[PDB]
């Protein structure tokens, strides 16, 4: 049943990805003095201009500047003409900082879960090799065999699909862009080739790699000093590559910046592990659980399966054996999920789905 | 086939909205003076702090100040209480402006594009009524009619479904829960009294109101000097609510700031625009269309009709009446849908699609 | 010998003064944790944005958002129209904070000291009058008396002298300037009536006051929402109101968020300190007292006494008589005048000389 | 009669002086336009990070992003290592621009005016050299002969005096402190080596240095990356160096971002233009003309002359030649200094007194 689909990913130094793992860095910072610290902050940044936001109730004491700092040393800016220096960039912190089971859900909500069989990880090959893409090009930045890669980058992978009586098999990767931002000793003629040979064929299985397949390696030339600025970085708004790259279902609920008490991060969190676990336990190969809730209550307030075709066993016998095996309410999420861990800036680049690092893609045994 | 949904909108003074307004109304206010201007702005906000960033290659003078004070009167910011005045607010301009049918796209992508036959505009009754609810308490802010009414609002709105050999029935409105800044002299139980009578009922369909739905009104209780901070708004942070409330599709981008030129703004368009057609040419009651695009190329790298088993065409008949009524290249998109025009602030605030004021809202004949 | 001259001073909500006063404010709150912690901070504000910089060395857990807003309550801006509302307004703190008798002077310098018999303050008249006459507004303000009065002001006061065979005496007020910030609900003629009676005529001396003086209450006409924008208020501007209203000899160095170690600020004490001390010693009734240090080296390298011909013991018999009283080693000067006290805020509005609650203002014995 | 003096004076870098040539470029940038715009701004800078605020009634059209960073490339910063880079650096513009002989002085004031015949430019001698010694540093910087030399100075000549039956006699320089911001390839010995024998020697009369002259240079070691952060770069807090290092009086006005209206620039500049042509026309060797206004009046509310006892003439016979010298009402003043010329950023750095290509230093003829 052909049809073609694109995801994209972005690098740890793309300016909202910047954003994105400041705020989970001083999530992080506070679990790990007080588990229920309650954080709620968001960082913005422009051009060695980094402002923290927020209002935080918790029992740590931390050096913002100090959580700010490290997390862009992480990400690599330590240089002047990269766009970013951890030592002498604006640090303007305007947060505010107070002290002191059955639950119930803040907020009615609405949850998406998805899973697909088509990767071992269960999540669509175009966002999971979007991401590979990333994620390599920061090894060879780390280990130093591309020395020139610089932390900004963008991927964007189109794969050629055809459906199966059920749903979704990948056949080929149809195109493929990559930029990547890097310092000037070094060709345009030269990276193109380290990111054929070294980032993308070390990466993408050979069965779908072809003689056709088209590759767009730094379109738009040089990307040197294009350090985030990327006209103001922002927390929040990278919203579907940390999820399934434009394929489930989302809501609109954004991720980093909020703790384990909002819904938004962990019912989507066990919405993943569910849709991951169903397909795992070959229930389906395919899959979008829908988990929605009512302010104030902690039971979900109805949740939804949709195999599409793909399930033998049937959507409402699928349903009793989510309700068996699972207890979706938010405390007992968190519970399960260890969800007071500081695992939250690792979560904030590269995806928030797919990584078996993270408890809820740790698929569940599932009696049925 | 029963099943729940729920959707989300909010209103003009909400401090995402309030940013992706101004942005747009940068946009407007360079296209009335030359329509080839290129604007790619976002701004960013914190209580009476506006700061506008961006790069604009354009050749019309504009007072920035001017277009950025006006916005924040027009959305109703003009006395110091509601967190927010345009006479006395920070506006911190860091933009830069320079001078001078088959072009082909930029940047590879997918757009997607959804319609459904559930309500006269062709969009999910979940979201309509979100977007209608914030709507009306606009109007009698704005009218006179409830004077306690402030610009920033959220609101919620959860149906109870039914598939129908093909797809999507709402059979009525479970729960809707709706918050709205305001003055202090009003009591929590006229507030409430107010938002049930005049806007509620007054927007929501008899067929759709029960005994049974529902109400959560001022849920935390007041909300006065709530105003826009939200400790922060931005452009491009709440496109699920620009489009069609976790309903079709999105792969990521944002629309505001984003000149015509942008196909994740034109194509996005184009898209909902055959979507309507579609439907509204009684050739499926449901479509989900996925227009893709290759960096470099002009004409569509590949679109893809998604009936829900809804068409009595088939998808690959319904594929030729779309390739026989409509020429998806990036330039012909502009052209036909007048996207020069300056009507971008009217689309940063209720949704981008549902209102038929907007070209891709009025369906196309389509000869079949 | 007739010459006239002028002299002004602002009040605590000039937005120059906020920043003096919350930058000293952050000094404090050290000294009272750690009497050695290394201060060196500055402050910029503009309506409802307040920045703190700097680089402080200390060994204190101090809450900035804290000593932000209680500084800019103390000042009066707790309401919305005044301009600034403690409560609402933008702290970004970008402030970095490390940890861990004979010293000698940091920085060649050249401090000067200055002290008059024409009041007993041992201040030009001019200046002290311009101060009280703000700081009697404050009272007003903050006693009840004149609950229109907001927190910025400004004052000038000029006054026609005369010689006399040696130098300074004051023969009359020849015009007073006064602007205040205030209420809506005031009527400029209300206003102007109280500012002479009750603020001018309740602290200017009689024998001053005239037929002919000439009075400038609220020239501008209203001052409402005048609060602190002043487009744009900074630390270290107001460096002629801080000392002698353009009475001695000032070499530029600020104030206010400097801690004791900066001869800047401890020597300038040391030498007013000398300086009032000789004239209260009956032996001048005028004189400037210049201090000069050489990097490296403790023990002044240079003082000079230059009395206007007031003096009966003749320069360099004074010399001795301070020399033979007082050690202006910087270390000797924290010791003697009790500088690792938090008295600072006091000291960043209505002047650092005249002022008799201050160590340096209290004059020593001087046994000739 | 023996006595030592010091004086200051910063490089174009310097933080506090980036900001009020920044805004006289601002003020420059309208006079060419309009030479009749309304001018009040001031810049605040803090790495990389430069902002515009103001209130400027004008008609002519500029472009802020391109004055603001021509100023910093005119400075020297144009790599990112120096603290800043033109081209990279956040510029946030927050200026309001509206548009639409015996007129009478704006605000109670009282202006000093200050000349004395120890060098030709009839100005203190340690100020003098001062500034001198910056303003080669930047030249050796511009040529390429010290290509180490980066834009941030200051600079401190202490110099020992001697009266002389009426005043002021220079005999030595007695120290001299310099510190100059650099490049990291070049010794901490060969700059200092540089810095005496190209700089200091080459400005300074061999009259004045001797065997026992101390040297200060690049003494707190390195200062590479230095640049202009200071913790913070304001506009008027230089007010001493931008007139006469210490030596005449000074009443608390600064210059840079006011227009020609504000008697605070054209009036002490007037009073500097009286000082200088008495002490040129042989009526005294050491003058401090002081000039009063009075709000409303156009002609001088009381000028007076204070020769040390240098004058044959007699203050009251040297008022009368200025009474039938000069006009320094406030129009005439700006009409005979013409300052209406965009002079002004030439005025914000290295002095405001002494130049010579300035009106205000060519001495008038003086009939007597
Ligand atoms: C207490 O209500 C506050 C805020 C509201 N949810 C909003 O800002 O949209
Ligand atoms: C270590 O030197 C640093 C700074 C120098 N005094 C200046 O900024 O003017
Ligand atoms: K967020
Ligand atoms: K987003
Ligand atoms: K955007
Ligand atoms: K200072
Ligand atoms: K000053
Ligand atoms: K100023
Ligand atoms: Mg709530
Ligand atoms: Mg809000
Ligand atoms: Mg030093
Ligand atoms: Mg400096």
């Amino acid at each position: 049943g052909a049809f073609m689909f694109t995801s994209e990913s972005v690098g740890e130094g793309h300016p909202d990805k910047i954003c994105d793992q400041i705020s989970d860095a001083v999530l992080d910072a506070h679990l790990k003095q007080d588990p229920n610290a309650k954080v709620a902050c968001e960082t913005v940044c422009k051009t060695g201009m980094v402002l923290l936001c927020g209002e935080i109730t918790s029992m740590a004491m931390i050096d913002y500047q100090r959580v700010v700092r490290d997390t862009i040393k992480h990400i690599g800016y330590d240089d002047s003409a990269k766009g970013f220096d951890f030592k002498t960039c604006n640090v303007l912190v305007a947060l505010e900082q107070q002290s002191p089971e059955d639950v119930g859900a803040g907020d009615q909500g609405l949850m998406f879960g998805y899973a697909t069989d088509e990767t071992e990880e269960c999540m669509p090959l175009t966002i999971v090799l979007a991401h590979k893409l990333n994620t390599r090009m920061a090894d060879l930045r780390r280990s130093g065999v591309l020395p020139w890669l610089r932390p900004d980058s963008k991927t964007q992978v189109t794969v050629q699909y055809v459906q199966d009586n059920g749903a979704v098999i990948p056949v080929r990767v149809h195109t493929i862009v990559i930029s990547v931002q890097h310092n000037e000793d070094i060709t345009l003629e030269a990276m193109r080739e380290a990111l054929k040979e070294q980032v993308i064929k070390a990466v993408v299985p050979a069965k779908y790699l072809d003689e056709d397949t088209i590759y767009h390696l730094q379109p738009s030339g040089r990307f040197v000093i294009g350090g985030p600025q990327g006209d103001a970085g922002v927390t929040g708004r990278k919203i579907i590559v940390d999820t399934y790259g434009g394929w489930g279902a989302h809501g609109g609920g954004a991720f980093s910046g909020k703790d384990y008490t909002k819904v938004d991060r962990s019912a989507a969190y066990a919405a993943r592990w569910v849709a991951k676990s169903l397909v795992k336990a070959g229930l389906c190969r395919r899959v979008l659980v829908q988990v929605s809730y009512a302010i104030g209550v902690a039971e979900p307030l109805s949740i939804s399966i949709f195999t599409y075709g793909t399930s033998k066993k049937t959507e409402r016998e699928l349903l009793e054996v989510v309700n068996k095996n699972f207890d979706l309410r938010p405390g007992v999420i968190v519970r399960d999920l260890d969800l007071k861990k500081p695992i939250y800036q690792k979560t904030a680049c590269y995806g928030h789905f797919g990584r078996s690092e993270f408890p809820w893609e740790v698929p569940k045994k599932l009696v049925f």
